[PDB]
Order: structure tokens, then sequence, then C-alpha cells
């Protein structure tokens, strides 16, 4: 899992300039649970706290790395599209947090007939083992 | 610098920059507010994603930057002082941004008053995003801001 984790940090860093500022990295994938991270200072807003931004784009990049994970583990290709998304604001994050997403009961089977299979990702960001942040998005993988 | 409220436009780019470094390397900044609608926008170039259209992050980022902004300068204009967070947002991407954007917002004249009475306000704020007089993504935002 570590090349494959290390790939999808360069696919990010090379492709979305604003991920390689944000210095946003996977962290692990066990037992079927992607977990992402980044740094506190570019990330900062007035209060020294995660920027509700960077709080958004992490998370919208850890649903993207669990599905780019899962065309792997299919081995299909596919774009990947966040269709829509709904993010939930609970406490101010004041450390490096842990974002985290777990694959739910789907599958892409639909790529391999070369047709789009849709996912709902559910991404959660904690910080000292406190939820922060919900995430829900819809993500959809074009063939 | 020179918009179509100079004055405030120009703090709140400031304030942005100078506390947001991710605003800064975004290169978000005003366009103009007036009669009651702040346009927002920010090139592309930082703002790409694989297809070379702007990151739905970015995307997402420059709106709820812009609907900071409003309540920010709803609150300037009345010299009150609160702390404007976001609860939370609801994003649909309609379709991909081929060019440096128009991120609108409208004041739906929400009364701030609370904010001066010692209490907190909440603010529901809609901005839409346009590339080429074209609607490409939607914004519901809750803010709260605290006195």
């Amino acid at each position: 899992m570590d090349e494959l984790l290390n790939r999808l940090r360069q696919t990010w860093h090379s492709t979305i300039p604003v991920s390689e500022f944000m210095q946003i990295a996977p962290l692990s994938f066990t037992d079927g649970e992607l977990s992402v991270s980044a740094p506190l200072a570019p990330n900062i807003n007035l209060h020294h706290t995660m920027f509700a931004g960077s709080i958004y784009t992490i998370m919208t990049l850890t649903g993207w790395g669990m599905v780019w994970l899962q065309q792997q583990l299919l081995n299909v290709d596919g774009d990947i599209v966040l269709a829509d998304a709904h993010i939930r604001y609970l406490a101010p994050v004041t450390s490096a947090p842990e974002v985290k997403v777990r694959w739910p009961d789907t599958n892409l089977s639909p790529l391999q007939r070369g047709r789009k299979a849709k996912v709902k990702l559910e991404v959660q960001l904690f910080c000292d083992g406190k939820l922060c942040a919900q995430f829900d998005g819809l993500y959809v993988s074009v063939p």
C-alpha cells in the first residue's frame, strides 16, 4: 500500500497545485479505510485554526482518493468527478487532522462494462480524537 | 486597487491574503460591491485540476470566501464586530469552469441587530459561480457570527 499511496500523493500534487500548497497527503489505507492529513501551517485562518476551505478540500480529496483506490483494486480507470457535497463544521481544527473514509456497501462494477459508476461517500475529519467536520459527497466515475 | 467601496474591498482582500495563506495562493480577490451584490473572482492557473478546468476544492473555497466576505462587509457597514464562521454548506457542481469565474452573492437583508445585542447571529447566503455567463456551480451556506 506504500507504493499505491505514494502514487496517489504524486498524482494530486502534480495535477492540482492547490493540493501541493495545502500539503495534503495520504496517511494510510488499512482494513478498507483511507486516512489522509495535512499540516495546519499553510491551511490556517485568523485564529490559526484550519481554514474552512482547506477542511473541505482535504475531505474532497480523501473521497477522491478512495474512488481512485477502489478503481485500482478493480483494475479499471475513469474520470473521478464530485457532483455535489454537503459539509458540516462541528468544531475548530487546532492541529493536523486525520481525515477518514470507509468504502460503503457498493462497487464500481459498471466501469467494467464501460458504464459510469456513482458512489456516495461519507468523509469524517478528526482532531485529537474528536469529530470536527462531516462531509457527504457524490462521486461519479466516468469510463 | 480600483474596482468598478474601494476602501472596504481592498480591506477585505488584504484581510484574506494576510490571514488565510490559501486565499493568497489561489489569488482570490473582490471585483465589486454595489446594489447589495458582491462579486469575486480568481485566476484559473493556480486553481486547476488535471483537466485544466477549475479544481472542485478551489471552486468551493472561492464561494465560501465570497459568502464570508459578504457577511464581513455588512458588519463593517454597521461597525459591528463578530467572528464569522461557516457552520454548514451544500455545493452542486453543474459544469466545468474554463476561465476566471464570476462568483456572486446578494445580501438577503438579514437582521444583524442581535450582534449589537451581544447575541450570535445566523446568516443564510446563496453564492453562485458563473463562467462566460453560464451558471457552473451553486452554493448554500449557513454562517454564524459571534460578537
